[PDB]
C-alpha cells in the first residue's frame, strides 16, 4: 500500500542557481548538496534537485499543465507573492478557481504554485457547485 | 513560509485510462471525477489528474530525470514492484542509486518511483557511501 509522497525530484539544468532559488528565495532548508544534486525540505516534503544535462529552460507555453503546488497560510500569501514579484519571477497563470493560487515559474520553467486551501475544502467546494460531468464516490 | 506539498497536479492525454492507472493499480484513493479531471489521495497527498490536450505519450529517452515517488513500507515494497513488472507497466530505471526504489512509468510517462525510506533515512545511508561531493549541512 502506498502511504504518501516520498519525494519530489525536479531535473535542473544549473545547481546553483537552483539551490539559490529553492534555498534563499523560497525558504526551504538545504540538507545536502553534491556535484549533481541537493536535498531540501519544505514540512514534509523532501524536495531533489538533480543536475541533468537533458533538463530545457522550458517556456511555460511549450509544456504542459503538470506543477506543484507548495502549501502557505492565507495571512502569508500576499507577502509571499510580492517577494516572488520583487525577484522577477514569472507568472504562468491567473487564478480562477478557490482558494487563493500564485502560479510562477521556476529557473528552469518548471511550473510552482503557491495555494491556500486543502483537498477537503476543495471538495465541499465542488458539492456545492461541481464541475461538468462531476461524480464524487 | 512554505509549508509542505499542497497538491502535484498531472497533465493526462486520457482521464479515464490515467484514473484507473492510479486509482485501480496504484491503489490511490479516488474522491471525484469529472469531464476534465480527477481528484486522488495518496496518504496526505492530494493529487490532480488534469486532462490536458498538449499531453503527449512521452518515452523516458525523450524527458528528463523530474519524476515523483510514492512512500512504501520494506515488508510491501517487493511485491508492489513484483506486481506491477507483471502488470506489464513499463520501467525507466534499475540502478538503485538512491536506495530502495523501484522506477515505473504512468500511461503518459510520467515518471514514478516507489520507494522505502525518510530523508533522514537517505541522509544517514549517504554519510556512509556518499554522493561525489557530497556535503551535509
Ligand atoms: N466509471 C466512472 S466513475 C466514469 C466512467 C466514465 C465517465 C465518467 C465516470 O464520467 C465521464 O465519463
Ligand atoms: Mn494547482
Ligand atoms: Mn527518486
Amino acid at each position: 500500500m502506498l502511504s504518501g509522497l516520498n519525494h519530489l525530484t525536479l531535473a535542473v539544468s544549473q545547481l546553483a542557481p537552483s539551490v539559490a532559488f529553492y534555498q534563499q528565495l523560497l525558504g526551504m532548508t538545504l540538507h545536502a548538496r553534491w556535484d549533481s544534486g541537493a536535498y531540501l525540505s519544505c514540512g514534509d516534503l523532501w524536495l531533489c534537485l538533480s543536475l541533468d544535462p537533458q533538463r530545457r529552460v522550458t517556456p511555460p507555453e511549450e509544456s504542459d499543465y503538470t506543477h506543484y503546488a507548495f502549501s502557505i497560510s492565507e495571512a502569508d500569501f500576499a507577502s509571499f507573492a510580492a517577494r516572488l514579484e520583487a525577484a522577477g519571477v514569472a507568472v504562468w497563470k491567473l487564478n480562477r478557481s478557490e482558494g487563493a493560487s500564485h502560479y510562477f515559474l521556476d529557473p528552469d520553467g518548471h511550473k510552482l504554485e503557491l495555494h491556500v486551501g486543502s483537498l477537503a475544502q476543495r471538495l465541499a467546494a465542488c458539492r456545492e457547485q461541481p464541475y461538468k460531468g462531476m461524480v464524487f464516490f
